[PDB]
């Protein structure tokens, strides 16, 4: 069922973590659907005040390894990625 992936199919493989350069990345693993378009967004410290999902990688698909890595960022503060129903805060400095 390759499509917009179900909100329960991705799993925290790696909560939002510094990409290794300056941006931030996360890792998610799938649970059924072949390469699917995962609904990734991000809020600020659990608050949907402003979508902090400025995706350095604005097209995450979940393949046999899951979504791989997703890049996101915003000016310093608390960025948490909300992959459908998946959520996890990260303080980016």
């Amino acid at each position: 069922t390759y499509t917009v992936c179900d909100k329960t199919k991705f799993t925290w493989k790696r909560a939002p973590t510094d990409s290794g350069h300056d941006t931030v990345v996360m890792e998610v693993g799938f649970s059924g659907t072949r390469p699917c378009r995962i609904p990734v967004r991000a809020v600020a410290h659990g608050v949907p005040e402003v979508n902090v999902a400025m995706l350095i990688t604005p097209n995450p698909t979940m393949e046999n390894n899951g979504g791989g890595f997703i890049e996101m960022q915003l000016p310093p503060g608390d960025n948490i990625i909300y992959v459908g129903d998946l959520n996890h805060q990260w303080f980016q400095k």
